[PDB]
């Protein structure tokens, strides 16, 4: 599934990620933005072995499990498929972790330089909540 900006934007609130750990909503947008374009189904296999899976691009080697991935700690318990899902709900869980285990949102590339700094409130702005 390709989500829309609002449409994520509401199914990230019902799953509780506004101000989680102090990051404002925005900020869950505009990663998944320049993550995956929104896209539930992206993937994107690396030369290391391992892959990011799905609208977080969350990888394989520390997170979830795919069986093909080196060094595998898969901290979040959770078969890497589903990431994949149309459901956001595997992946916000996985989100919590990968912040609950000691990293800031600097964890995703895309968020570290495309979303750090910028009005990031624009992202949710004009959507029903």
């Amino acid at each position: 599934k390709v989500f829309g900006r609002c449409e994520l934007a509401a199914a990230m609130k019902r799953h509780g990620l506004d101000n989680y750990r102090g990051y404002s909503l925005g900020n869950w947008v505009c990663a998944a933005k320049f993550e995956s374009n929104f896209n539930t189904q992206a993937t994107n296999r690396n030369t290391d072995g391992s892959t990011d899976y799905g609208i977080l691009q969350i990888n394989s080697r520390w997170w979830c499990n795919d069986g093909r991935t080196p060094g595998s700690r898969n901290l979040c318990n959770i078969p890497c498929s589903a990431l994949l899902s149309s459901d956001i709900t595997a992946s916000v869980n996985c989100a919590k972790k990968i912040v609950s285990d000691g990293n800031g949102m600097n964890a995703w590339v895309a968020w570290r330089n495309r979303c750090k700094g910028t009005d990031v409130q624009a992202w949710i702005r004009g959507c029903r909540l």
